[PDB]
């Protein structure tokens, strides 16, 4: 079940979307985060994404709704392609490995300022074989909660 550590981590993640700190993520905020990741949704696709997670139907996502979404899990059968595309946003040089440098660049473009200690830790926790990098297989497992 949801650990307290995961809750604080998810609250941190929540703040990457909730730019203005008003406690809700709007389509505008979702749009700017997606664009920072090289994605380009239309105002309509942005609305569908919010509506899939919007529980009380008020058009925006508050922390409980985000936590709920984040809390839940699915198998790798759940669009391996989405995972593939996400991997590609990190693996900027296309070599098949996410380096600490690549992880840092992505985070910075997202507006998250990590030190060296934090980047290595994020890497260390996803790294299975111990080479200090995250390959696609390691990435998949991080995502599929297994
Ligand atoms: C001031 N100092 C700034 C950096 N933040 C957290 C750094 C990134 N971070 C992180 C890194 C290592 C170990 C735990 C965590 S919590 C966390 C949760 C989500 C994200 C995310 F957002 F990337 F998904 C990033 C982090 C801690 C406080
Ligand atoms: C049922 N299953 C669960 C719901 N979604 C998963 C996450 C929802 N959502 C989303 C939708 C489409 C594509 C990517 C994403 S990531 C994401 C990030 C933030 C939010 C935001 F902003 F709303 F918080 C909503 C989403 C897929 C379908
Ligand atoms: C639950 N247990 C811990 C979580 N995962 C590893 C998560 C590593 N990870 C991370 C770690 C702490 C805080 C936030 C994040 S988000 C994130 C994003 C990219 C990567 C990247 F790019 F390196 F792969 C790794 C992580 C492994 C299983
Ligand atoms: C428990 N089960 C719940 C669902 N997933 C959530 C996705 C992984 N994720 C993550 C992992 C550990 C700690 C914090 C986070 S927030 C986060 C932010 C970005 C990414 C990234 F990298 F994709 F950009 C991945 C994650 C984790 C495992
Ligand atoms: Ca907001
Ligand atoms: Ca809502
Ligand atoms: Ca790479
Ligand atoms: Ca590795």
């Amino acid at each position: 079940q949801l650990t307290e550590e995961q809750i604080a981590e998810f609250k941190e993640a929540f703040s990457l979307f909730d730019k203005d700190g008003d406690g809700t993520i709007t389509t505008k905020e979702l749009g700017t985060v997606m664009r920072s990741l090289g994605q380009n949704p239309t105002e309509a696709e942005l609305q569908d994404m919010i509506n899939e997670v919007d529980a009380d139907g008020n058009g925006t996502i508050d922390f409980p709704e985000f936590l709920t979404m984040m809390a839940r899990k699915m198998k790798d059968t759940d669009s391996e392609e989405e995972i593939r595309e996400a991997f590609r946003v990190f693996d900027k040089d296309g070599n098949g490995y996410i380096s600490a440098a690549e992880l840092r660049h992505v985070m910075t473009n997202l507006g998250e300022k990590l030190t060296d200690e934090e980047v290595d830790e994020m890497i260390r926790e996803a790294d299975i074989d111990g080479d200090g990098q995250v390959n696609y297989e390691e990435f998949v497992q991080m995502m599929t909660a297994k």
